[PDB]
């Protein structure tokens, strides 16, 4: 007996059906069921929900109702017990550039989004929760250990507001609880451009009709472009330091100014968009702005599933990119394209890879300025670093030639995210990511570890004995069981971390598992595939191959040194190469005649 009915919290509208262009919303892809990958719907649920009373309520929330027979450790002790480490030394990646864990960050916005709930305009709930810590409807706060260096200096908790589900938001209860994706599940450039009709329409340059993207009127980048600013006031981006007040970008994604080497993306993107138009014009004159926006829009949506799929996938699964992405076959009509609710947790890996500094280099590739090194937590929502303090060629240059951070067993998320992560909303620079993910586990009512290792088809421990041999570590397995008491409890973001990761790749088994059904998925049932017969031509397709994020660097910014293979770890000068030297898109292909 299925329920389908529910939804109209849903922007739909009717389809085309022979339009050679996918829609903001990412409707009418499927054409049986025209609202499957779509923004604005729920997660896919691969296994059922598992929440403490069935329905709703995560584990963890009614402190004696025990999961499987045992009290659900705090997040933040598991964060404090296993995830830190004092040490940066000796943990950075010898193999894979800064650029490889940005890219990750990229690809996972463009997928999934299920933002935290509201009622909070006006609102004191937005205060009984961060002032009081009293647990209370959304208001599911993270509660401190005792002898936590934070009680002391922050209060009794972090407050935490769960995520958004479907049918309504306020008070509802019926059917088991399933998260929204705000955004399109296909990769389709969604974080350029935008998942809503409103918001997309905002992003377009409507004044003239050449196909461009809004660009920053009140600063330019040695004549490039910057991402237009944020109207809305109260501005994060303006409050880490209120003299710059320089606010936030505004962009086809809300999460675009978390960090600005994720901001420093965005424009590279943007920049991208105007160049491809610009250039298309020249090649057909009497293309309208439409047809300039779309088809630019279509290649660059091409260009991010390219980088993706050839050059990031295979260093992330290494040896298992086979066993789960088999090469191509076309268009499957029966595969569901949709972002499963686990994917967003199997996704944050990427968490383990981030760094604590963030570097810029002057055109030698040398320390740019005295204060070039910066600690990652100063970056968080800054907006002001980028605009007045040398554009992002210098932050571009350390994402080719710094490293990424290696995922280790003994030193797991660096500090500058397990302490000092800094919320929107909130005025500190206080926050823990790894005690936010562990909370979101169970806010999304997540099976346990072994509930995904069967899924996997993987062994499943139920010993000390049994996890020493799938984690291959002793002593991480022992602060496990003291902290979960089964390996049936353990959290599958935790979890799914802890195992040592395959030959040549980035993630273990579980998540290699995980990830590589997704990704799958998404390509098989996405009928905009750029390899899809009939999406473009055999001559464009010979064209799209030569794209390189080498490339997309030299023709927007005002680098001419850049390494060809832009995720593995590259040494200057050795490593990179005269721009001059690199494959450049040819569009000539999109070029078409008449009479
Ligand atoms: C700061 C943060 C980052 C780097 C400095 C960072 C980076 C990544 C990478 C590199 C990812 C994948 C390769 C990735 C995936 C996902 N993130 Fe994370 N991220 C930073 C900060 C955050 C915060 C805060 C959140 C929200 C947590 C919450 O539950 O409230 C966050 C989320 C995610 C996420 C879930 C997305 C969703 O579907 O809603 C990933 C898949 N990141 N990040
Ligand atoms: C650092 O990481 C690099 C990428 O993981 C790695 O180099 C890669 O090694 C693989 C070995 O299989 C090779 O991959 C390509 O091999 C041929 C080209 O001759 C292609 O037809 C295949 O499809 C495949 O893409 C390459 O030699 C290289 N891959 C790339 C994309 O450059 C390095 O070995 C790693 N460094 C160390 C010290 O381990
Ligand atoms: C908030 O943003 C401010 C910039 O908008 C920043 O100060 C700026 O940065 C330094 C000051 O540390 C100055 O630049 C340096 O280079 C000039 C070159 O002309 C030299 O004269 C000095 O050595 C100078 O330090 C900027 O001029 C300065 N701008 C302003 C208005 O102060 C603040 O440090 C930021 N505050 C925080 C807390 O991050
Ligand atoms: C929309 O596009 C137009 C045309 O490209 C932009 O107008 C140009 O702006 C730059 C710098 O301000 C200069 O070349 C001229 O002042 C304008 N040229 C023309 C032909 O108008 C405009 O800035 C864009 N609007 C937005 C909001 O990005
Ligand atoms: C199209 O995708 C479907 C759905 O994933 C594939 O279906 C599997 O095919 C086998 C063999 O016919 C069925 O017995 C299974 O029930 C299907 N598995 C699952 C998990 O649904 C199908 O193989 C694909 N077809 C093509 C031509 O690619
Ligand atoms: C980065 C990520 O996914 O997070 C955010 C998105 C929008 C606004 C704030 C954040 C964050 O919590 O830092
Ligand atoms: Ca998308």
């Amino acid at each position: 007996s299925w329920e389908v009915g529910c939804g109209a919290p849903v922007p739909l509208v009717k389809c085309d059906e022979n339009s050679p262009y996918r829609t903001i919303t990412g409707d009418c892809n499927n054409r049986r069921s025209p609202a499957l990958g779509a923004a604005n719907r729920a997660l896919a649920r691969w296994l059922p929900a598992e929440y403490e009373d069935g329905l709703a309520l995560p584990f963890g929330w009614t402190q004696r109702k025990t999961r499987n027979g045992f009290r659900v450790p705090l997040a933040r002790e598991v964060s404090n017990k296993i995830v830190g480490y004092l040490d940066e030394e000796g943990v950075l990646d010898q193999n894979r550039s800064l650029l490889f864990m940005q890219w990750g960050q990229i690809v996972d916005h463009d997928l999934d989004f299920a933002p935290e709930t509201e009622l909070g305009s006006n609102e004191h709930s937005k205060t009984q929760c961060e002032e009081y810590c009293i647990q209370g409807d959304n208001c599911f706060p993270i509660m401190f250990p005792k002898n936590d260096p934070k009680l002391k200096t922050q209060g009794k908790c972090m407050p935490f507001f769960r995520a958004g589900f479907v049918c309504p938001t306020p008070p509802y209860q019926s059917l088991a609880r399933e998260q929204i994706n705000a955004v399109t599940s296909f990769l389709d450039a969604s974080l350029v451009y935008g998942s809503e009709p409103s918001l997309a329409s905002r992003l377009r340059n409507l004044s003239s009709p050449l196909g461009l993207m809004a660009v920053n009127q009140e600063a330019w980048d040695h004549g490039l472009a910057y991402l237009p600013f944020n109207n809305k006031k109260p501005s994060p981006c303006e409050f880490i330091n209120t003299t710059a007040r320089v606010p936030c970008f505004l962009a086809g994604d809300f999460r675009a100014s978390e960090q600005i080497l994720l901001a420093t993306a965005h424009t590279l993107l943007l920049r991208e968009h105007n160049r491809l138009a610009r250039e298309l014009k020249k090649l057909n004159p009497h293309w309208n702005g439409e047809k300039l926006y779309q088809e630019a829009r279509k290649i660059l949506g091409a260009f991010i599933q390219i980088i993706t799929f050839r050059d990031y996938l295979p260093i992330v699964l290494g040896s298992e990119m086979q066993k789960w992405i088999p090469p191509y076959q076309g268009y499957n009509n029966s595969v569901d394209p949709r972002i499963s609710n686990v994917f967003t947790f199997a996704f944050r890996f990427g968490h383990m890879e981030v760094p604590s500094t963030v570097s810029r280099l002057d055109e030698n590739y040398q320390p740019w300025g005295p204060e070039a090194e910066l600690p990652l937590h100063t970056l968080f929502f800054n907006t002001w670093r980028i605009i007045k303090d040398g554009g992002i060629d210098p932050l571009v240059r350390g994402l080719l030639a710094k490293k990424s951070k290696l995922m280790n067993q003994d030193k797991m998320v660096t500090s500058e995210l397990r302490n000092k992560l800094f919320q929107p909303t909130h005025k500190i620079h206080g926050f823990d990511l790894a005690a936010i993910n562990l909370q979101r586990c169970r806010d999304h009512g997540m099976p346990g570890y072994n509930s995904w290792r069967g899924f996997c088809g993987l062994s499943q421990p139920k010993t000390l004995k049994g996890l020493q041999t799938v984690l291959k570590n002793k002593i991480l397995a022992k602060k496990l069981m003291d902290l979960y008491k089964t390996p049936d409890n353990i959290d599958i973001w935790i979890g799914g971390n802890a195992e040592p990761m395959v030959e040549r790749g980035r993630v273990g088994p579980l998540l290699a598992c995980l990830l590589g059904r997704q990704f799958q998925q998404i390509r098989d049932g996405d009928r905009f595939w750029w390899e899809n017969p009939g999406v473009f031509t055999e001559k464009q397709r010979d064209s799209l191959q030569k794209v390189s994020f080498s490339r997309l660097i030299c023709d927007n910014t005002h680098i001419t040194k850049v390494p060809l293979h832009a995720f593995q770890a590259n040494n200057y000068p050795h490593d990179f190469v005269d721009c001059s030297t690199v494959d450049k898109l040819d569009l000539s292909p999109w070029a078409s005649r008449e009479n």
